[PDB]
């Protein structure tokens, strides 16, 4: 095959295999995410909700930098761009169609980068002073994430999983199903959390 | 041309124009919506927030009946079905591609039928103080509606408004821009409402 993307009849000109190996991307992401998690842990310290703050920092980073990189630089598809573009080519080696610049993928991603990145960072920043809007922002960001991800799954399901090889453990099960299921489940828990707290605050008013 | 739908290269066999004229559909929906608004006003009696309740009842009605009708019967869309199917063909004469059964559109519509419809009825029920959840549900539903509508507009914009004639007063400006813009403007205002109240309720933390 000329390319690993599973709709193998795709004739992808301007396609260049990336010079940096995947372990480069893994090391870079692990290090940067560790730095963010540690720094946010310290800022929160100076119990679980501090972990949620670290989660929101990671989310803001992913939405703003990575997904923003996708929204800005499709369809470039040349590994001469940073390990962000190399990362996107690897994930597109996974199930989803991040090479074609699909209308929905670009639109959904632009919304999450422009809004949920900034709003997640606002969740963590304004959470450090226990501000009334905090549970509202946590709920809004988690609803937007759950909604975008549900549309993501629904669209690729009705498309018959055309994009990306089916059943594959790494590319389909870990990349497509698991991580996205994280953005389904974890903000779901956060939704339940924020709802319980906002309900308690609302019940007091009499 | 054999059909009025504007991607004029569309070769739509199995297309049958419905025998009922557009005034049939417009009168039917206008009357049923009047019935709903009046009955909901009476139920609220038994100021502005009562109008918001009537709005949410109308929203639940549209999401459940009309958009679920589309979600179930977006495949055949032959006017030999009730004035709902002809209603969808009439709207599809406008910009959007509700005849092709676009992969993205149905998915989005499914969500609004399955979630924002029932949740709107829960909003109107819970507003008579049956639960603190009334404002939370209002915020969740309005955020979801705004997200669906923004994705709708963005997706049709990147497509260059291919679907549906540009500039057309009735089909583009009234159907596509104006009506949908309601689900842009009104729930946005409603979000502000809940925020003002929810922030004040969260202000209770002392
Ligand atoms: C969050 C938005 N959702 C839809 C809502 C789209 C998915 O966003 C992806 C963003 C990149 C990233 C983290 C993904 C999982 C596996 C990672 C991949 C980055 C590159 C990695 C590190 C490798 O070299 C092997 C494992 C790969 C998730
Ligand atoms: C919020 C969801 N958004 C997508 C994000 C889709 C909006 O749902 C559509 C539901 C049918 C309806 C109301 C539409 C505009 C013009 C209406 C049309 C129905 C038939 C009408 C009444 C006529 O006979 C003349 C005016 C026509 C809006």
């Amino acid at each position: 095959p000329l390319h690993p993307y599973w709709p193998q009849h795709l004739r992808l000109d301007n396609f260049v295999p990336n010079d940096r190996p995947t372990w480069h991307i893994l090391a870079g992401l692990f290090s940067v995410t560790g730095v963010l998690v540690v720094t946010t842990w310290l800022l929160s310290g100076r119990t679980w909700r501090r972990l949620s703050l670290c989660w929101f920092a990671v989310c803001g980073f992913i939405h703003l930098v990575i997904e923003g990189w996708f929204v800005l630089y499709y369809e470039d598809l040349l590994g001469d761009q940073a390990f962000l573009s190399q990362l996107w080519k690897e994930y597109a080696k996974g199930d989803s169609r991040y090479i074609l610049g699909d209308n929905f993928t670009v639109c959904m991603e632009t919304i999450t980068a422009c809004l949920w990145g900034p709003l997640s960072l606002w969740v963590v920043i304004a959470f450090l002073r226990q501000h009334p809007l905090r549970f509202i922002l946590q709920l809004v960001v988690s609803v937007g994430q759950i909604y975008g991800d549900v549309l993501y799954f629904l669209t690729e399901h009705r498309d018959g999983f055309q994009h990306g090889e089916l059943g594959h453990p790494l590319y389909f099960w870990f990349y497509f199903v698991f991580m996205n299921a994280l953005w389904l489940v974890l903000p779901g828990v956060l939704v339940l959390d924020a709802v319980k707290h906002l309900t308690h605050a609302q019940s007091t008013l009499d």
